[PDB]
């Protein structure tokens, strides 16, 4: 019952940033092939983390932070982290996210964004979510595409995989073109 | 017996702002229908919410913070809270609500929002009650009226609905269309 | 030359909420015929309002400070404020507007009001600009009606016109009822 | 003398972010047309920019910041600021470029924004520089593409042009696309 | 559970920096054979050094710091610590490791060593990373060669070899010069 | 009177790093041949050089600082600096230099770094002094070969060169090999 | 196991300064027979011991303290303390000795002296150790000649021997004095 | 009238350590010979003893310091320092002195010395003054030896000289060696 769960999809929910998590948030950020994916270069330390968790609670009014579950099983078990940084003054907002090392390829990434994505339009009053990610990371190009981002471009050079300097792929998403039905919507109404 | 009722009506009443209830608040403020009601565009965290607390229980020369109480039961049950901002200048009030998931239909809101009415006019002497409320939530705007308010107008494009741009209705409540009778002169005379 | 000047209409025009100006800005907001317009009761001191203006200097991220000029005369001469507090939540904001005691009348107000509009339309993209007016103040009702804001409707008993207790005018403007030409759009074009 | 220049062109240089200057900067920086193809929304005040100027100084370890010089009379005059954000662990640069009023149209952007490559390329050893434009704003975007940038392609409703959602176009530039005569080359050899 | 392995080889593995190790570490650093290879003078106190872990936590942006483990038996055992101080303006690190006193001879330090570059090469996308070993430190030499540095020079009489003045070798790597398989290529692939 | 000199040789001479100059020292430094030949990537703010020069003179016990003179004039005039950071442990130095623009090739950098060498060895006691530069910067090594340094080797792509990736020579200098005559010698004897 | 020893010898060891020994540390320093031979004056109290305790850890860079132990039973017990102050601008170190009551005249001072000079000699590369005694301290005279140190001479007139005033014996040793098998050469090789 | 004398000889006086000349003290510390024969191996910077002079001046009790006054000339003019650093557990203090460049070979350290240990011996009450002396430095030698000191012995290897590895001469002074008349005495009776 402390699991929080917000919006619940048919594979994957979301729910808040919940502190009592925060050891397996580190776990998860460290894990080797998120640091690639994501492009970090350092480890971060567990201590570091449990003092950051405090300032991340406090600076709420420009920032998502959700903790994706998978709601397969019986009971939701948390797989991953997503988050939006809002810049209120364009209603846009810049999307991340990683999944545990476990839960990949399962689809829980795809509907983690949708998701996101819903949340974001339609309690957020979004325009537009971007991101940015390293173009050999093929298998977020297509769960980004499925979840409903459109391809922007090529930013030529400007990131590191395995140690070579490779191009990193822009995309967007837009109201208009968001899939599938909307939770939200079923709140509200 | 740790749960103070002030204002007992048929239906409902309303105690103080207990500090055990806090997260009970949390949970309430953080439900996706509440954010979209109010307007509110990223949940609060729990945290900043426990530390929020204290300086809302210290502000209190100006501002009424109630807990509504659902009194249908043997016992009284939480079920959502009421607030009004008071301008001690012109002897005013804003009046916003909102009640738990599982509350709502019930009648729960009508009562809480008369007694909150017959508080500030009785007990603070205020001359005006005022809200504002996103137009597309029909069910605030049924429950504001049968409470005591009467409409004013639309303000024009301030405010999203589900990520639309819509208008938000003004309304007013004054002593003189109060309805109904009024515990606050029970407890008087 | 020290006197900057942003935005020039045909009689007034814009600029900056300089610091060398902060006892005319005192003296202007003290004066009697402001304090019962606006509906402040008590006249605030200079050392006051010399300790505030660094703070409102500082806090400039969801706030317009202007201060308006007389463009009839060889050289701008300054002849009130007008200021526009911004919710990025919602793209809204909330309008005030005073000019000193020997420029009223002039229409000075109508154009600063215009001009205020044109800025926070075409600047910083607002949907809404609404205020809120006491109703005997019929001057400012008919300048805010010319310069491009409509009547909502009237909040029942919420303010003081000497002393009496009246009702105030809720007014707003949309970017799509804007009169006239746009000198914004003649700085971008 | 007391004008330091670096990096001298044809027709532009660039200098230091010399501290005597802080006043016209934020003369230029709160300009009408810079705050519309910047997108900011409000102006900031003299205090607070005069405040920040110690905390940009302090920060120069990730963040170029250059005055842009015209060199086309007897003495230097400053026209416009650069910068260039750096992230030190992929070395990429986020480019922003502003110039005076008077000074737009007779070319100084482009050399300027040439120069500001070749530093970035040819000393801090960036091996992409970006930037982000509203689409509207052609001039930019006709300079910076004669100054070495290529385009990315469009972020769909990112940002206000004059009110209107519009999207911003996308930029980036490589050591190997570096076009005309280094200056810094010339240094070195 | 408690010890995470980020890093799995043969012979041996890396993984974080753990706390619970602090004194494991003290013990291990005092070591006098450590204490001469290193060249160090005096030990350290174990109040300074469980003082320092936080200090050497919260830095974590430019420094690797790993505890090496044997996976020989059934369960990892800590047997040293590496660490790399990166330079992230030009893309390089300064390495240096220690093992424990029982450990030593068995091939542990070369298997450290090389996923140490590997994960330097393939997840911090350092371009070279070098070192300064004593030069009657034979042991190391050999250790470090067969993990993939290689020899530079000796840089004369700059170091203290049993109370004698003798030289230290220089020693770097380069990721087209790194032996035997990845395992980061295998995380990302 | 006021330019102190410690060591005069025939061309150059080397004193005290003096506060009258920081503004001098900074003009120096930050000049783009400067920051191509040391590595240095951002230009520093004359502020931060003021603020950072009290600590340079409070930290003196394990750094040599020097300001060159060239003393072929009538008068002593400033031409650059000379720096050594001691390592006390183990009595070895690392050098830099670097010199104004209009005074390089007229011999004073071998001078002012023998000096430094003079100095390091027969005041401060080192055994070894060491320097790294950057392999195309081919007259500071011929400047340090004649000074007193010999070559060690390349370090391998771990510096930039005009953006491209270049090794580094390592070089190093001891009493026994220091050439021509000594002025610490004629101030004891 | 708590009780580290680092340098094993035939009858006596050294280990690190351990927190767990501050008492017994104060009642071996207070003992008369060492204040007279330190030649103190005064008690110190256990409050003031605690106290300085923590900040002889902290400042541990060029002091060695140790804690002395009897090898000659099943298991290791502290006897006694050594220090050397380093002074490490020219490789020096000044050393003091004391053991508790109930184990002088057994020899262990003679091969703690020993085992401080081999680790003084061969780890903290010291090219010269001394000390200073009071001349009727005959039996740390001959312990000290028997440990390496070389007479020097008598300070006359600087000390207190029972009162009466007396002269002091100053020692010193060298490396290549260094009587017997060193056992830092034994962990080295 | 400025300059105080205390004790007047016939070549040389004594007195107090004046604010005025702490510039000058700067100077006379930092010149290449006085360093050299002192054996610092680093100058000291002006700024840090400018701070250092009001900590000299507090710490008074236990610590005597002086300045030489060259008396041959028709007024006093100050050439050099001296100082004694008591202990006055034992009545005993250490004793340094250094000479400005000009004024060295003429004897006024000679008769510096013998006032220093008249004021020593017959105000301070102290029973010995030592010093420690580079062997090489024969003039100090000789000056010590006809003020009144006398030989103990060599401390092997305990300083550099010229970057050589070379002993120190341990001297020492008692009053009833003491030659000459006494300025003190004078004063007295
Ligand atoms: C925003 C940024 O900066 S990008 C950073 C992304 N974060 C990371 O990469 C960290 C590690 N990776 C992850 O955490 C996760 O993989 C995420 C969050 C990127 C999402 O990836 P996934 O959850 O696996 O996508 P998902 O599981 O929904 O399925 C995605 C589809 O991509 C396709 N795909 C998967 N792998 C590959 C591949 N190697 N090559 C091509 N296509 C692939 C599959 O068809 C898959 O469909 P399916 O698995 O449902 O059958
Ligand atoms: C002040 C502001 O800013 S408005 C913010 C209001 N807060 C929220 O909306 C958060 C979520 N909603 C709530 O918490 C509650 O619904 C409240 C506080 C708004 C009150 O709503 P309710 O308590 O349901 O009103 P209440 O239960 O007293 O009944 C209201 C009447 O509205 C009518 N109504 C209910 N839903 C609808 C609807 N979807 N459409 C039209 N009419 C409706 C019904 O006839 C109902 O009568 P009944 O339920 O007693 O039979
Ligand atoms: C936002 C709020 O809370 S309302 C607070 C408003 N502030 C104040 O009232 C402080 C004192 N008043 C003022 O500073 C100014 O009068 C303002 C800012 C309200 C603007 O008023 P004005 O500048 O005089 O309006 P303006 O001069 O542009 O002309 C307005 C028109 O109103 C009409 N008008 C003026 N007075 C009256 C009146 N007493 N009754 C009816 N109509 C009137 C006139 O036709 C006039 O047209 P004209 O003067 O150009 O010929
Ligand atoms: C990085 C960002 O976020 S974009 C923010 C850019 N900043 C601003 O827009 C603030 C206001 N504008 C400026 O300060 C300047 O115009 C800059 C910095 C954008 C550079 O613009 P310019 O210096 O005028 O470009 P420049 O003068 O070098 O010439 C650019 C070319 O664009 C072309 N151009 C100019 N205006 C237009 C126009 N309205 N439409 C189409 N093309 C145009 C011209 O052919 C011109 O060539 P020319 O003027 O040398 O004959
Ligand atoms: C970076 C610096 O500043 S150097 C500081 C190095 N740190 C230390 O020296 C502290 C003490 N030593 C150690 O901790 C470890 O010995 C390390 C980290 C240096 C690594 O040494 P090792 O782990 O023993 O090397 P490793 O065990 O992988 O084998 C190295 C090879 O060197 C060779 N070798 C070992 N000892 C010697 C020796 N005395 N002479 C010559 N060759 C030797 C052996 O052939 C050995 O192969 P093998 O042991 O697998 O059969
Ligand atoms: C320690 C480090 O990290 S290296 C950083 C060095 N600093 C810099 O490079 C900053 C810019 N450069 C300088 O300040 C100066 O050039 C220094 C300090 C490097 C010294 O360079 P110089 O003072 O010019 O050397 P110097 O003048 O004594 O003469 C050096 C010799 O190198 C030779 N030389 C000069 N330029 C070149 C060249 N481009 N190619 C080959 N040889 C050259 C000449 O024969 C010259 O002899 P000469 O000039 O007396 O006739
Ligand atoms: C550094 C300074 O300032 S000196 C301060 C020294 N500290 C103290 O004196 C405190 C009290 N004394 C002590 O703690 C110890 O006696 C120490 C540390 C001085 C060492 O003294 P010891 O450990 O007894 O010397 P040790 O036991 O190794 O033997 C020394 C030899 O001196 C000789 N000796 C002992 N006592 C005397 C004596 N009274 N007269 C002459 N010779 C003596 C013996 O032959 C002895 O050989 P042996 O005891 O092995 O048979
Ligand atoms: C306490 C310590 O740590 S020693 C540090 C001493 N400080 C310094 O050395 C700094 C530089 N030197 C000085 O400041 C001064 O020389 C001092 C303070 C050491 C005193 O030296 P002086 O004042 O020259 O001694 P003084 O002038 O009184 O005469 C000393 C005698 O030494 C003899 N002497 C001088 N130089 C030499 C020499 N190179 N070799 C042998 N004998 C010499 C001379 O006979 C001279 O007699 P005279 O000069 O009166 O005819």
């Amino acid at each position: 019952d402390d699991l929080i769960v917000w919006l619940r999809g048919d594979r994957a929910g979301l729910g808040p940033f919940s502190a009592d998590l925060v050891d397996q948030y580190w776990r998860w950020e460290q894990d080797p092939s998120v640091l690639i994916g994501y492009g970090r270069q350092t480890p971060d330390s567990l201590e570091n983390r449990r003092e950051g968790y405090g300032h991340q609670a406090r600076g709420t009014d420009d920032q998502l932070r959700f903790t994706v579950y998978d709601l397969t099983g019986q009971d939701p078990v948390p797989v991953g982290t997503t988050a939006v940084l809002i810049d209120h003054h364009v209603r846009t907002g810049e999307f991340v996210i990683q999944l545990g090392a476990g839960h990949r390829g399962r689809g829980l990434g795809t509907e983690a964004t949708r998701l996101t994505l819903d949340y974001a339009f339609h309690v957020s009053a979004l325009a537009c979510v971007h991101l940015a990610v390293l173009t050999p990371n093929t298998g977020a190009i297509a769960a980004y595409e499925r979840a409903g981002f459109r391809r922007i471009g090529e930013r030529r050079d400007s990131g590191f995989w395995l140690g070579r300097r490779v191009s990193e792929t822009l995309m967007d998403a837009v109201p208009e073109d968001f899939p599938g039905p909307s939770v939200v919507r079923g709140f509200v109404e």
